[PDB]
């Protein structure tokens, strides 16, 4: 909460508007509120407009990850429907899977999916994955080197082969989002212009309330800059979904019930 | 709504403001309109974009409940357009969809799903299904099994088991969808921040009202406060659209309507 | 058009204004005009909001029943092009896909299709539909065995089985949708809350506008009316897209032209 | 428009020459007043102005399909039939009629022309004899491709892969008709319209006392903002209506014809 | 993005405002605040619709970025995982995908090709896509005539061509929506009303704030100035994604990541 400190710095500047407002007529200024209705309604039709695109923006990143988590359930219970004997290629599948989204995670928050890797994968793979520049890509890759395995050694037929594929693209899908999503950022001047404004409005927003409301002048002049300033930031907390904050997506949580699920599904 | 007590609180302090114009004076108390004029319409958008997000919220749920009717529908009908005498299967596989949807509602209302399991499936299945820390997903992938049965028995091709493999992939969609929608609610700021305002806003409206309406006050107040209260309380529900007021999703009814209509005459259909 | 009952009360809430002004301040109400703009835009914000999903509502009812007409022409074309021999179950499959429109219509108009049915099929047909608690649904599985039909004597692959089955599908999306929007009003709570304020708005606005207008009131408070309950109607005008009521869908109509289109297809 | 401007003027010098009469006898106008009306009309026109944009973009998208649409289906009868170059024109042909058909069909016009330089006369009189001209294209490009699977030059799969192109052209041809035969609210932008109309008629009368002199100049500011909002979403409501911009549905059948005969080599001119 | 020059020129205006206030009662001319209040809110509320619809087609435009670099990545993959020997195929592919991003950026850029091409592939190819309407659909067909051979020489069934077909059918729909986004400015009532509007209002504004404000005037009005201006210049830069502003697509920086991402399927090294 910086949100606090800018309250405060709200109260402190009514009381210098107070105080102030003596040498007003001397100083030849006169402020009315009209002009400042005007201003922090079409700031508020703004905030309103951004913070919706920032609420869209957190929406799009929850159902990327929900994808996954779909995704993967059916491939293997495709795997398990259509190959019930071949265990070992459910398990070689599944790592992957579960690998994909602990890669896609570190991915996203920028960090090392080292050890969730080589606690998931065989070193022969797990060295050839961290050696791109691209490691969930290159975990789509080889989860394809196994259903194309079943498939040229006539386990799968081209159709059921195209059945898991499909599944595989879904995946894919994802891992655009995502990264369109982490890199894209909501345009800066979205960020650079309200916060700007906002910061200013409120800052000289006391010292037009002060000829009306006097002594009111600082209850009044925090409530509006509370109302304007918690939208804002709102907004904020919404744009960074990858992040680490609680009020960001649980990517951990996530991981864990996808893992758990495509285990489940093997009896693990 | 549960607004009649913060409308009343709210008739109080609007008459308090009526005793106490006279001594704006004394105390040295000024508030004109204007400031609030500015405060409401700011809140008022802002309630508008919570209340529009909230109805997507519940838009999107009954579209996810709606796929549910869609896809068992349909994958009950290739059963029986593709394998027109295998009454057996048909019979297995619908009660797996109807375990499905209840499994689902059970799910979301974080209720017991045992009874409705028990109704409909064989005791060994109903342990299968509860051993599972995702009961829903593995009545999905019970059903798969019954199709998968019928391909290794080749009774399906590849063709004609991804037609219904489909299906199964429409309701792990609609699994997924509610999951999303369940879990996370809209992040929690959006709730404090908003009731915290509007009410701060709804107290202290009066005492900013009575200069200009003398009289009137309470009213115009009360009116006022009704407005903003009623739509915030409105979004709060919407939100919510697994719960059990009454502008929540009717599930109790959607279940009951999936399952007649797989159900619908002790199971019999013209055969081609 | 109850509206031009509201207007003319309207005026008449004015006129009591006008001469009841006198008596006002004696008693000590005041009404400015001031906090009915805050309440005034409010109401106008929440009226947008409400319209927009009512205006989704209507729009999704045209889309869905549009969706008939574009499956049931493609369903037609690939029997004329797959199977161009095959009139006799061209002509079968019309006579479902005309009776599902039909059918569909009666549906969400509470109304009996038996007349339409028994034009359209042979009565053993017609019973089986009418047997059935969701005899829509039931025309979907007739044409779906028609289908089925062609498929076990070889007439259709399972692949060109498919591109058939797709359309049927497509069909049942809108059979849900149809039956869902049925089911599901814009949640009554929105109409309540806005016909509540709307007409308490209208009715105390002549008080608080004629210490301003005086013997402007009355012309001016039936603009204002009108503009508000012009817009807080087309909701209701929006909300009932399968009634009989002429700004609703003309469903006959668009029946007529779907029988119309699939007769033109197979040259009757 | 420039008419209503003018009798804004017009209103606006009444208003002024008449203030005198009027406000002295008991009836007074406000800002106040016509300060909420107008911020509602603005929030309506605003959402009003919402739905038709969306209605333009649904159009852009819907004529966006035909170009992908007819550019993949012959992309797929070149890979898949190098050979066929006598299907390749034909088919081509009826794309190539089926948007100059549908443009035809939504601006009201004659296709008539177009499709005698497009297609042999007896199926001109064919489609020209159907009420639904532009489905039996559709129908009939189906059947070039039927043939071509009935002489086992398609399997059934690469059958498939085409004829997805054809439900894609036919989806385009549904919501362009649901488009065209709208609109949805009914004689209700007559109404909003006309609230517009009145609201800046009566504004230079409610403006006039605090501005004077100064009311024609803010006044038709004002009428202009709200007539130039109310005119744009007539615009956009009905990208198909008799008075539409045409230049971009021409650009788009030409692009596409442009884009077909450049694919199948009719294009350039040989050396 | 010469804003600032907008603001002075608002400031300049300003002064006339304070100097002329003299005159003001003199010459006969009132100027309240309540009507630019009310020209003012409905100016924000256009501006809000407007500039929601601009960012909308922005993020659209990035949609379909990201679309060519998942379809690419996933043809690619399902190359390998379907002919995992046929590697010439997967060179040859490659460079018909690696073209197609590059020769789409230069169809929004309105830029030549022909450079990215060339660096891409042999001559006649080059010759081929550059004689056509439109070089990025030419370039598609290319990339279709090497599947199709691989189907024609039986290495690849009807199943699986199309699988990879789907792909193709992926890349046309980017190239269509990019196409619709780039020819879509919609009529130009965007300039006539929302950009002189809410100039004319901006530089009136002050005129207006005078009778109130006095020397604040200036002050107050180029802070409402910069707040629409900000506004309305923001839903510019979005309106045009493929354009070369501050906030438009990176298309040579996506281009590249594409590139390599495709180089590094194929074993290849940058
Ligand atoms: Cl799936
Ligand atoms: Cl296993
Ligand atoms: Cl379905
Ligand atoms: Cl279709
Ligand atoms: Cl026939
Ligand atoms: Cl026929
Ligand atoms: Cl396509
Ligand atoms: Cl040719
Ligand atoms: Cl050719
Ligand atoms: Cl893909
Ligand atoms: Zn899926
Ligand atoms: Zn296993
Ligand atoms: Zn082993
Ligand atoms: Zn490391
Ligand atoms: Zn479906
Ligand atoms: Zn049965
Ligand atoms: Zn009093
Ligand atoms: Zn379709
Ligand atoms: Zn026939
Ligand atoms: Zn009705
Ligand atoms: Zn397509
Ligand atoms: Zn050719
Ligand atoms: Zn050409
Ligand atoms: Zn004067
Ligand atoms: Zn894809
Ligand atoms: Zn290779």
């Amino acid at each position: 909460s910086k949100i606090i400190f800018r309250l405060l710095l709200n109260v402190l500047m009514s009381i210098i508007a107070i105080i102030s407002y003596q040498w007003y007529e001397q100083l030849g200024i006169h402020l009315t509120v009209a002009p400042f209705s005007l201003l922090g309604i079409a700031i508020a039709i703004f905030l309103g407009f951004r913070n919706s695109a920032s609420y869209s923006r957190f929406v799009e990143a929850r159902n990327l990850w929900g994808t996954v988590l779909i995704a993967e359930r059916t491939l293997v219970r495709q795997l398990r429907n259509i190959l019930p004997a071949e265990h070992d290629a459910h398990r070689r599948i599944v790592s992957y899977l579960v690998a994909f989204s602990w890669s896609l995670k570190h991915q996203l928050r920028k960090t090392d999916p080292t050890a969730d890797l080589r606690r998931l994968l065989p070193e022969e793979r797990v060295t050839e994955i961290l050696a791109s520049s691209m490691p969930t890509n290159r975990i789509l890759l080889l989860a394809g080197n196994e259903i194309g395995q079943l498939r040229e050694a006539a386990k799968l037929s081209d159709i059921t082969y195209g059945l898991m594929d499909n599944k595989l693209d879904e995946l894919a899908h994802v891992l655009g989002g995502c990264e369109r999503l982490a890199t894209t950022p909501v345009p800066f001047a979205y960020t650079l212009i309200l916060q700007r404004t906002v910061y200013l409005f409120c800052t000289l927003l006391p010292f037009a309330l002060v000829g009306d409301l006097h002594y009111m002048t600082p209850f009044v002049s925090v409530f509006i800059s509370y109302t304007f300033l918690s939208w804002d930031s709102l907004a904020e907390e919404l744009e960074d979904p990858f992040g680490t904050a609680a009020n960001d997506l649980p990517l951990n949580a996530m991981c864990n019930t996808i893992e758990r699920n495509l285990l489940d599904m093997t009896g693990q």
